[PDB]
């Protein structure tokens, strides 16, 4: 199943995407649940850290009028930070870390311009149909416009911060306005903390894979500048070097405006918007997960054997004072002797 | 090369030992140097933690008349461990270990007993021609007898002493008394301590190998009652375990009365009484290695990145709560990243 059948839109407007917007790849997928916020089954997800779609929450109620024209006449003038890329992959490049792989070729260019410059490439490469594709990523502070702080102030802050204290979570870290073109696609990774990913405009396809399923992902190392993402391609898998990735599971839905999806801490997601769908808006809401406990139940959580393997990665950078190095180390301990 | 052309015995009493009492292997070696103490080279080879025979330290001097007689009218009633084997090799088991690991099937027992007892069996084997072959290993306090007690004061313990400040060592942890039946093979290990190794009677082949060929020589995990040890059988080794022993390099030496081989930490070390060469007694020394500097020079020593794996290894045991569990995380950390 996966996607499921596409919702009804209200009024007798069809469907508001079809099959033909999905992306095809290689492995199933099952369905994300779609539930009420007053529904006690989806406080029983969050609290067991499994994903789910609320559709009801009014979280970013006031940001749902928003497109190009609203934002540009009313977003202030500011330094956004905005991702170009040659293909629909947009993999991000940690720039602190690029120093640690010399031969490393990027993908993707970060560049800083304002909106309506922002708005000038969209309006510029649809002119020339050209192949190039954009992704705008800025924070939101107290420096966008009157009216955007307005709306801002207008998000359900009542429901969001029950959430907080209920499973007690750290606190809000950041919030990240995200603006992309149609068949944009940002690769499977994890995060290490807690998201609510809500939409504002357009759909987006959600496929999210369990803490577990590390074994079939395959990160890069933590020391890359692609730590957190998978080095599988989705598009064309290398099983020779990946041959777990034949074993991936995934969980999907598609959201749209209005839907809050929850990414718990440490799930893999891969994010596309859809095909022939136009522009889409998302801003997402992280917060720092709650501290580990002092007695242990045991038996550990696979996000926990995931905090080890990163601890380690990390120590052994350190310890051997060259992050080149944790690799052949690594391969030293095991051969002949663990595998 | 090798252990070289046996050495001459004074008074020309012939050589000493041939090359038809050393055991067959699969390795190429180079000989250790065997020096006086007063030569300046040997101060420098042991300074650079490399290994040198002493033949002139007057170390054990008083020792050199030990026979079975003497110890068994001397020695005292005190109980004395002894090993058992049914065949050459006498594998090491920590017990304390053996929990970890359920279907492990230990080769040699451990067997208390009066040294009258010990040399008993010693006579009703060589009755029977029988192929069991037994390995005494028991420290030595003060509650051995007290001639015995005045041979082991008359020991040099001017030279080890002065050993001991010159490089900065710890205090010495203990003395060993080793006696084993011709034949008796102690297969390779590394120690975490510097070994001053004094031979009394008969000849040892002593095989070194320096920490740097970790790789070829394939340790048991750490928390293996075998810890230390190689998984290498040196008479039938299994290169499609093993593939780089066939890369191993060593460094070899006979040892007879009177002469004093410096093991340094982490050397590896394999060890034969020669074969037809009637039994062996030797007495170890072991000292703490200095401390760890404060600023370390980098570019870390063969030796300081095994302490790093055993290290990794003992964390994730208690990080897992379970050493079975290593293996598997460390596989999954290395499978299509580091590898
Ligand atoms: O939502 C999408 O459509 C795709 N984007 C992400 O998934 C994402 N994930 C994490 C971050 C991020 C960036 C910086 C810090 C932190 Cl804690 C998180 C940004 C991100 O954009
Ligand atoms: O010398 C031989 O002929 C073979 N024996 C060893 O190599 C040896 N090595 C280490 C120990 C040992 C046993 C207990 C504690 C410590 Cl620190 C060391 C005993 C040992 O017997
Ligand atoms: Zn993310
Ligand atoms: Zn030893």
């Amino acid at each position: 199943s996966g996607s499921g059948e596409p919702r009804e839109e209200a009024g007798a407007l069809g469907p508001a995407w079809d099959e033909s917007q999905l992306r095809s790849y290689s492995f199933p997928t099952r369905p994300i649940p779609r539930l009420s916020q007053s529904d006690p089954r989806a406080e029983e997800l969050i609290e067991n850290e499994e994903p789910v779609v609320l559709t009801d929450t009014n979280l970013v109620y006031p940001a749902l009028k928003w497109d190009l024209e609203y934002l540009q006449e009313n977003i202030g003038n500011g330094d956004f930070s905005v991702y170009s890329a040659s293909t629909h992959k947009f993999l991000y490049y940690d720039e602190k870390k690029m120093a640690n792989f010399q031969n490393f070729k990027p993908r993707s260019n970060r560049e800083e311009m304002k909106f309506h410059e922002f708005v000038e490439k969209l309006q510029d490469i649809q002119q020339r149909g050209g192949e190039e594709r954009l992704y705008l990523q800025q924070t939101l502070n107290d420096t966008v416009g009157r009216k955007i702080v307005m709306d801002f102030l207008g998000f359900n802050w009542n429901w969001i911060n029950k959430q907080q204290g209920k499973r007690g979570w750290g606190q809000l870290t950041s919030n990240l306005l995200l603006i992309g073109m149609e068949g944009n696609v940002t690769p499977a990774h994890y995060d290490e903390q807690q998201n609510f990913f809500a939409q504002i405009k357009g759909y987006k396809r959600c496929i999210l894979f369990p803490p577990d399923q590390f074994e079939c992902l395959y990160p890069y190392p933590v020391h890359h500048p692609c730590d957190r993402q998978s080095q599988v391609d989705f598009d064309n898998p290398d099983y020779e070097r990946f041959p777990n990735f034949q074993n991936v599971v995934g969980y999907e839905t598609v959201v749209g405006p209005g839907d809050v999806l929850y990414i718990p801490m440490y799930w893999w997601h891969h994010i596309e918007s859809l095909l022939n769908g136009g522009i889409t808006i998302t801003v997402n809401f992280w917060y720092k997960g709650a501290p580990t406990p002092k007695r242990i139940e045991y038996p550990l959580k696979a996000h926990q054997k995931v905090a080890i393997m990163r601890n380690i990665e990390k120590m052994l950078g350190e310890a051997l004072g060259n992050p080149q190095e944790v690799g052949p180390l690594l391969n030293t301990m095991i051969k002949g002797r663990y595998n």
